């Protein structure tokens, strides 16, 4: 805290640095719009250490990594003031904003959840939003009571808004999921075209339990309905006669290919790993098939199965780092797109982009000339599914058919009773995400 820390940077405007003080400690940590990039900052606390990329890029912030010690040493000899290195984040500070105003407006005040955006050809992290969010500022004070009395208020708030939302936390993606299920089918041989139950509600084998559309209406005006059809739709008991035909093992296959039930790699941020289940029974996987019982997917999880299939079924690798400097913003290491796994032939990442144009279209903040591949959708969720509130989700990619952003929007317990999917409240913040980015 003697040493100038370096700062943490996006589209060239600065998200955290350091200001020569009359601090016992003399650098005091500045974080200038501190809620809206605190999931990416974190905090540089006294009492209370680091967080996120304070933490992660500690050594070249605080100028200590090896790569940096010629400089630091030159620094000593000669008498100059020492600074450590910078971080240059892959944020585009305009849709990180747009995802944090339209999160603070989006559920007739503020919504409770995240929102991410990747750029599909390259894995750039350009957001990530998490609501609540908390002023890092507060930790960073050098007085030892406000540190402790700003722990003690976050630590105590039931929303915990220190939770990273957008890669720490494990959500049911419900019907987001028909995604995977419809990729399985797909890669497994089914067609668009083929026919599956349009019944309002369908009973799960081995159990007493049954599973109903949404709103309780039968998919269409005819015994059947196209796969295609039932997607756009979103019609839960198609796709659990589609999940349970499919079967557990190619779900479990699918899920993985997209990155489920695989630890993540550091962005350099730890994201917690998202899984499909282990799937026990057939009343599981009938509940597994439209994104219930065990499966539990991050924001970013749901943002790369989005970005995978813009990206032509090629899962590239995300990451928030796209260089590090020196003091004297020298480049000491530049990041390097890599192509992760193929999760899906480049025929069905297509026939899945078609089914998510159809889907978007089945209309909040459209964007003139812009066509928008989605999925909306709701999450049950807890241990009372039925009554609590669920989750609302919207996972998008645009343009269409030469993508350059994906979007994943979670609002915790932001669903609908009316809308089409009863996911709606969570599309038009993906649209703004969407706009923003190809502005």
């Amino acid at each position: 805290y003697s040493r100038q820390r370096g700062q943490i940077t996006a589209g060239g405007q600065l998200l955290a640095y350091s200001v020569a003080t009359d601090g016992r400690f003399r650098f005091l940590r500045v974080y200038p719009n501190p809620e809206v990039y605190a999931p990416v900052t974190g905090f540089y606390s006294l009492r209370y250490s680091s967080t996120a990329l304070e933490r992660a890029e500690d050594p070249i912030l605080n100028g200590s990594d090896r790569r940096l010690f010629g400089r630091r040493l030159a620094d000593f000899f000669t008498g100059r003031d020492p600074r450590g290195g910078n971080v240059d984040t892959t944020i585009n500070p305009r849709i990180q904003q747009a995802g944090w105003d339209a999160m603070q407006q989006g559920c007739y005040g503020p919504c409770k959840g995240a929102v991410v955006a990747l750029e599909p050809s390259t894995g750039k992290i350009l957001a990530l939003v998490s609501s609540p969010s908390y002023d890092p500022n507060l930790l960073a004070s050098h007085n030892p009571e406000v540190q402790a009395q700003a722990w003690q208020r976050l630590g105590d708030n039931p929303a915990s808004p220190l939770t990273n939302r957008a890669i720490s936390e494990t959500y049911p993606p419900g019907s987001t999921f028909k995604v995977i299920t419809t990729a399985a089918a797909l890669a497994a041989g089914a067609t668009e075209t083929e026919q599956l139950t349009a019944a309002p509600t369908i009973p799960l084998p081995g159990s007493t339990a049954q599973l109903e559309n949404y709103g309780g209406a039968p998919c269409g005006d005819e015994p059947t309905v196209s796969l295609r059809e039932a997607f756009v739709k979103s019609c839960n008991t198609a796709f659990v006669q589609l999940g349970i035909r499919t079967g557990a093992d190619a779900l479990r296959s699918m899920a993985r290919a997209f990155g489920l039930d695989s630890p993540p790699r550091p962005t350099p941020l730890q994201v917690a790993e998202s899984t499909v289940g282990p799937i026990p029974d057939s009343a599981a996987l009938g509940m597994t098939s439209i994104g219930q019982k065990d499966v539990a997917l991050t924001p970013l999880a749901n943002a790369e199965i989005a970005a995978t299939i813009a990206n032509g079924g090629i899962t590239m690798r995300p990451y928030l780092v796209g260089s590090l400097k020196g003091p004297d913003l020298a480049n000491i290491s530049t990041t390097v797109r890599y192509q992760q796994r193929r999760a899906v032939s480049p025929q069905v990442a297509a026939k899945l982009t078609e089914l998510m144009v159809g889907a978007e279209k089945v209309q909040k903040g459209a964007i003139p000339g812009v066509q928008i591949a989605s999925k909306t959708g709701t999450a049950e969720h807890g241990t009372d599914p039925r009554h609590t509130p669920p989750h609302a989700w919207y996972i998008a990619f645009a343009p269409a058919q030469a993508p350059k952003v994906a979007v994943a929007v979670l609002v915790e317990n932001g669903a609908d009773r009316l809308s089409a999917t009863g996911g709606a409240l969570a599309a038009p913040i993906g649209r703004a995400v969407i706009e923003a980015a190809l502005q």
